């Protein structure tokens, strides 16, 4: 019963270490691309057409 708790606890430590490793991956470059991706997201087609509207465009 309580034994499983210890095993899970150990795994938690591994997860924390991974976070630091991710930093070494130099995600700064990828982070820059994400910023631009957000801009393109606002250009969603859904936003172009409103659900409430029906006589929009042809």
């Amino acid at each position: 019963g309580p034994l499983g708790s210890i095993k899970e606890l150990k795994m938690s430590k591994d997860e924390i270490k991974r976070e630091y490793k991710e930093m070494e991956g130099s995600p700064e470059i990828k982070s820059k691309r994400r910023q631009f991706h957000q801009e393109i997201q606002s250009r969603n087609m859904r936003e172009n057409v409103k659900r409430s509207s029906v006589v929009v465009a042809n």
